[PDB]
């Protein structure tokens, strides 16, 4: 995935790709890099989800990791958020997560992070990459291998979290959330997290299992046909589903109504810029417009970062952010970890909901609106040269094109972005307006120039 590692981690079939040496080995590379960066006996973090190869690969790599002289954290099962949180919570020099997300059963794979918990840094990782493959590795003397030990971060989690809400007011309120955890890591958290706000909470799921009886652990709406169903059966105030390690969550309305996440991002982003009475909200040049009417409403500056993981991140932490989020939603809260948390997320939006008076319904709907179309379109050769040259176009024809990442037409009701994928041989159309109308007429703007581009 860029010889090892992908946009964050890296991931592969357990016992194929990843493997126990290969585990063991990312545990020897980071561990020498902590030590070469300047420390004597580096401390590392490291936690796991519900699969089955975890304890396995944990072993693995911890054992690694000791035999460079590190010594070691076990957090045992939690969410990949609770693990960034227990490497700042620590103060460790670093930490790691063996997980493969919402992916089958028979995945599994390796997330390395910087001392605050936040996604390792590119250049960091490189070096990893490069004393992964050399196996230049510096082996511990006897008396200064690491050691290991276990932590509980069950409960420490929780109460981080609930400290930047009002309990009070979602106690009062009750709201009765349904809750699906797809059998991952945030079975262990997110059904206690509401109980103890005070809310009614009933949960689907949610016994841990790294079989993912119920589906494979990817909260789309296909896969959440009958969480719908059931959340509008039950007569819940809303519903919420996480991935298989629980950094997402995805909301169900109380009709069943599948959110997109860019909505539960702006009613967040709202509450907190209110906060603050201003600052910076980031996201990336794909995200909806609503988040700059939500900005604009409490005088709060925007940054607009390329598309991909971490990025965001990165940015909210080099620029002291105030909230940051991305197209799907993905909400970051700077205070709580520098990384997607959807319980951090989930529990903002009850407290939101308790002090509003109003149906989950109607807080989302009174949200300004817009509407949005996407298409992809096989392109091969220099295809992002492409993209270059319907930006060309576009400016040449008196357009507004801006280039942060890809060609992205900006009109005062919408935009459109042409963007080519950093992985697959495609160029994504993405458009929105405030009608249907011109979304698509923007859209087929794109669709246009990029043909001419092609000919
Ligand atoms: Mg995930």
């Amino acid at each position: 995935m860029g010889k090892l590692f992908g946009t964050f981690g890296v991931r592969g079939i357990a016992n194929e790709k990843i493997t126990p040496e290969f585990a063991m080995k990312i545990g020897m590379a980071f561990g020498t890099l902590l030590k070469r960066e300047g420390r004597k006996k580096p401390l590392v973090v490291v936690g796991r989800d519900t699969r089955v190869s975890g304890e396995m690969l944990k072993e693995a790599l911890i054992s690694g990791l000791l035999s460079v002289g590190c010594d070691v954290i076990d957090v045992g099962i939690a969410p990949t958020p609770a693990v960034q949180w227990a490497t700042k919570h620590f103060n460790a020099d670093g930490g790691a997560v063996i997980t493969a997300s919402h992916n089958p059963p028979e995945y599994n794979g390796i997330k390395l992070l910087e001392p605050n918990g936040m996604g390792l840094k590119k250049e960091r990782e490189a070096i990893v990459e490069e004393l992964f493959f050399k196996e230049d590795f510096d082996r511990a003397k006897w008396y200064e291998i690491g050691e290991v030990r276990r932590e509980d971060i069950i409960k420490p989690y929780i109460e981080a979290i609930k400290s930047k809400v009002d309990v009070e007011a979602i106690k009062k309120r009750k709201p009765f959330v349904v809750v699906d955890t797809s059998n991952g890591a945030g079975s262990l958290t997110l059904p206690y997290l509401l109980r103890e706000l005070g809310c009614k909470v009933i949960t689907v799921n949610a016994q841990p299992d790294g079989y993912f009886p119920a589906r494979n652990p990817e909260p789309n709406e296909e896969n959440l046909k009958e969480f719908m169903e059931i959340v509008k059966a039950l007569g819940a105030d809303f519903g919420v589903a996480q991935d298989g390690d629980a950094d997402r969550a995805v909301f169900i309305d109380e009709n069943g109504r599948f959110i997109q996440g860019d909505k539960t991002f702006a009613l967040v982003a709202d509450a907190v810029l209110k906060e603050k009475g201003g600052g910076l909200l980031v996201t990336t040049v794909a995200t909806s417009n609503l988040l700059d009417d939500i900005a604009k409403k409490h005088g709060a500056k925007v940054m607009r970062t390329k598309v991909g993981d971490l990025i965001v991140a990165r940015a909210l932490y080099e620029n002291n952010g105030t909230i940051g989020g991305e197209e799907n939603g993905g909400v970051i809260f700077p205070e709580h970890v520098l990384g997607r948390d959807g319980a951090m997320t989930v529990a903002k939006v009850v407290e939101i909901f308790a002090k509003s008076g109003k149906k989950f319904s109607e807080l989302i709907d009174e949200l300004p609106k817009y509407y949005q179309i996407k298409t992809k379109r096989h392109v091969e050769g220099d295809r992002h040269a492409i993209v270059n040259k319907v930006a060309e176009m576009a400016r040449e024809r008196g357009y507004t094109v801006d280039t942060t990442d890809g060609a992205k037409i900006i009109f005062e009701d919408g935009w459109v972005l042409v963007r080519a994928s950093g992985t697959e041989p495609i160029i994504r159309i993405f458009s929105e307006a405030k009608s249907k109308e011109k979304a698509q007429e923007y859209l087929n703007l794109g669709i246009e120039l990029l043909e001419k581009a092609l000919s």
